[PDB]
């Protein structure tokens, strides 16, 4: 494998029709899912000559640990859909590579045995009509050695899926919620989660100014900026196109991480260079997971790395911090 | 039907070609009946997160009647050309939705008929060489119970329409004007209407921001920015792109309806966020109307509100003011 | 025939391919040729509603006489490679539209015979390297009743034409420049032709701001804001993406034309309401001629005046003058 | 040959997939080497008219010498891989047509014989893992009469060339780097050749404004605004896009240079216009060397002296100083 593409090709190739549309697809039209593609493809940034590069290196602290590179495995429900090992395979591999990986409320392996693959464990929470279930979950994770807590906060309910609806998708007998529905959460759910915990809470799903400063006035650790992969709102904007108007806005408040059609070493550098913190990256984790189990995602992490390296060094940056005061400009397709 | 589009489809395999090109053309080039669809797709929303959401409403109050969602079928002439019940399918269907039902100068079945279904009907009114005509359709549509005239101004004469022009196409001998020549109408007109009415006097056609402020001094009740779905003048600006500077301009004096291209609740959310009061949607009624009837029309009203109440709620908003606050930004493709 | 793409059609069928590739081709790679089209497409007008329309009328005054419409032919040389009776059929068609008609230097007729047709013949000099003889054509047509002299002057040489290379292009025998070696004109030039003639001077291929500001100063009647119909350099700026800038500098100090891709009254109507006097159309009446000889012309002259009207009208405009105060707002594809 | 597409075809035709390749292919998804395309072709002049064009000349003055045209031909590696004379087939043709052609430290034929050739040659610098070797090819390009050291600055490694890897491509083994391991290069590095010889130093890959100035603060005599022809970071801004900005910048302290897609006279013209000293022209050079060895570089040197002759010209430019005080216009598609 020498680019990201080459494992949606495998991917394809190997997986059910309906998984790979649960996987590939969007909300409504699709909108907001290419313009996450779009929205990256016309940045283009301008590069550093010149630089000391002699020890160049890709690592980050966040959230009170280093981390191989500024990226994590997002938040992907049911990931036994892709392969019989589904998120023990994944986080085996993101421990590996010193990634963190993201354990999902949805996850079909229970987060207790994920976490004991070791490694950086985040916990997503999705906030239950139970509230006292969403705490719970909290308050597992933590015990269960996970280091942040990522809230998704553009979930009051699942956005309409066509191609799901279309096939008919519902989970194979096989694939089960294996740590037991949605409530809308607001600020007062995001108060009672920061209440329950000492670990950060990261609000993922952020694209307005005003609620990422809300965030940081609210004791956020972090934020996602991120239209859910193009699967909620159909015409929320990119994730990317905000990113650089939120990172001055609160002016180093929090971490900002960004998500949305990361699929490089280039595309993070993008990111970085508009100020992200980190970035996570799904559906390609996802990809290799189906083409080669574990194997399959230790692969895409070390091209990832050294995509991440490449593009760095090229552009004259040795370390994350230099490539954040990279310049950037916007071209055409 | 999961969208509007899969409506197109299947009227698109029922209906005559010489009819669904009358449907689906424009004048000219078509180049305003696409941009219609461009702009539109360069809009994305910033939507809002962590409100409550406990008592979404998608109604709102309109000519002062309560309408069920911030939308009315537009006055599409001719209706029986799309199916049997004509009208009176549409009509309704739109009473029992909630919906205002705009009865055209131009309808297959009488006015009177229309009007007595129910609802919400309003009247549309074309100005006519003999004036009187014109003023006697208002006193009947106002003695029938519509509750607002709907001047279109924007045809002094109907555009070139290629494809009828190239189809040679006229109305069969079983479609005829039921209510019974354009004259252009002027300013003059306007007030001859005002003051033979003491319903509200809304303005369709509308695209430059001085029209939209001399509408409000004229004494209209609302107007629609529209460059009537890209039949009148090819190249005329899509109301879409003026609709911003129109409702800056009338500052709350007048309700700002738009039409052209609404093909979704997530459309409806875009034109509520640039500051419409309401959309008007034209062909995918007609579309649901020829594909299934009266129930296809129940069907597609029914698919509308579901999608305007998922994308308002995805984008934080509980009512339809909330969502004339969101902001957005205009994107690429 | 319902547009001027359906005359394109007729007359790519009649010709022979060098001959249509002659007509059809730009210099290079065609970029300037594409981008006039480019241009107006993005142009979208905001038309003006519930005006007087009692009597729209297209006329203009130009150069001292009335013409039916803003428009005249364009100068294009060797008519009679596209239909036996060549300059004679289009200048019988443009007297009888009341259009006025270019007499070019390189006619296939001479311009004493074509200016005997009567009309509003114009005629179109180029400098050549005898001085004298580009004097003569002058005062040759004058004496025969030209009403301007249009100084081509963005032809210094002629442009590399890779189709009409490719195809090893020549005249036939049987066509010839009757009124018998370009030399490039300067300002000298014009001055040269000022002196020798009391008729109005008008530049042909201005497309600089201060070139144009210059033409007023030294005594010009007009220009043409004109890329040449992409012949002449390939990446020039179309006409159309300078005319405001250009009007606004000159200020009234002489008409302002623009050429280059003008294919409709809607086209026309873009043009006026960016500030052009009047536009010259060049291709679609050779599209015209070769379809049908002087009837060809005729009908399209015809279509056009109609599609003027139309969107006039449509726009709100009784007169052209009312046309050019109309707003215009750029938009995508 | 018409223009310098013709020979793209004819290299094609000729050389084997792997080796086109080689040439052709970008690093990453080829984001900038398509970019480096789309970005001149937004491009358009505003050209000047009736300007004296008696004694036209594309001569410029530049690091010493007079050169024939506002043109070099770019250090492309291993000319032996497109023809059996490669590097001295195009050092002759550059020498006959009065271009400077740069001789690179991967070339496949000794920099002392292609340096005896005779003409204006440059010599392009890499930057090795021992000093000592990159400052003796310095000595050696000075006692050779190399006129100036291109120090090639944005290669600290090579960029991943997908198409490389997926052909596995290798040099043949009669391919060789006849003058004998990268190492980045820094601005001591600048220093050090700077104080190690007499001649002009160029550093080529410069695109950050700041980068820019420090060149002429670091004593440069030039830059050549590139991004390696997307072969480097993949989402590196193209040249031509950052020009205007850094010409502005050194405001005259040193020659700015740029390539990328400079495939025609027109493009040289846009590149001028920008503020450009000169161009880099690479893979068209290859291409002619492929078609038709030294006769083919002759034809395509003839070709782009036609090309920019012309250009200039139409352009009212009767040197290069006037053609970079034309002004410019971005456009659409
Ligand atoms: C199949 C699938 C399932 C997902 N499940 C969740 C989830 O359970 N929780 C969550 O916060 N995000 C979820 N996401 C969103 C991702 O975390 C992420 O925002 C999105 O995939 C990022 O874009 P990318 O896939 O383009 O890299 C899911 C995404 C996909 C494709
Ligand atoms: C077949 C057809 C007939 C129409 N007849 C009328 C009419 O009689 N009066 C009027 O004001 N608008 C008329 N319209 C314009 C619509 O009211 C509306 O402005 C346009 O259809 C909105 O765009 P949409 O179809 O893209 O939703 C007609 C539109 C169509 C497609
Ligand atoms: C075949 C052909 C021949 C032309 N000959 C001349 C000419 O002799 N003198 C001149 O000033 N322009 C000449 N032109 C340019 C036209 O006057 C005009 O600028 C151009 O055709 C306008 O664009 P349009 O063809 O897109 O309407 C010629 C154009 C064409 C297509
Ligand atoms: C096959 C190939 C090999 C190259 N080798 C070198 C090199 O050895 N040194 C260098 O500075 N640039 C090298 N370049 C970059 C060129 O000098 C130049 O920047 C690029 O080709 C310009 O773009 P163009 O090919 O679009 O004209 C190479 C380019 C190509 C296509």
């Amino acid at each position: 494998y020498v680019s990201l593409a080459d494992l949606e090709r495998a991917a394809r190739d190997v997986l059910p029709g309906e998984i790979f549309d649960f996987l590939a697809g969007g909300s409504g039209t699709e909108a907001s899912l290419v313009a996450n593609r779009t929205a990256l493809e016309r940045v283009f940034v301008i590069p550093r000559m010149l630089r000391d590069l002699t020890d160049v290196t890709t690592e980050i602290d966040i959230f009170g640990r280093r981390a191989a590179l500024p990226m994590a495995v997002a938040p992907v429900a049911y990931q036994r859909l892709f392969h019989p090992e589904g998120e023990l395979a994944v986080a085996r591999a993101a421990r590996d590579a010193g990634v963190p990986y993201t354990i999902c409320t949805l996850s079909s392996v229970s987060l207790e045995e994920i976490a004991a693959v070791g490694g950086r464990p985040w916990f997503q929470l999705f906030w239950l009509r139970d509230e006292k279930r969403s705490l719970d979950l909290v308050r597992r994770a933590e015990d269960a050695g996970c280091e942040a807590i990522v809230f998704t906060v553009d979930v009051p309910w699942m956005g309409r899926r066509l191609r799901d609806m279309r096939n008919g998708f519902a989970l194979p007998e096989w694939v089960t919620a294996a740590n037991f529905e949605f409530a809308p959460a607001t600020w007062e759910s995001v108060e009672a989660v920061r209440a329950h915990t000492d670990l950060p809470v990261v609000l993922k799903g952020i694209l307005a100014v005003e609620d990422a400063r809300r965030a940081v006035d609210a004791g956020a650790g972090g934020i996602v900026v991120s239209n859910h992969g193009g699967r909620q709102l159909d015409g929320a904007v990119p994730g990317i196109e905000m990113l650089g108007e939120i990172v001055a806005a609160v002016s180093g408040g929090c971490e900002v991480l960004v998500d949305g059609g990361i699929r490089s070493g280039g595309d993070v550098l993008k990111a970085t260079a508009l100020g992200a913190s980190a970035v996570l990256v799904g559906r390609p984790v996802m990809w290799a997971l189906a083409a080669a189990g574990q194997d399959g995602v230790r692969q895409l992490l070390e091209l990832l790395a050294e995509e991440v390296r490449d593009a760095m060094g090229l552009a004259g940056c040795e370390s994350v911090g230099a490539a954040r005061r990279l310049n950037t400009k916007l071209g055409v397709v």
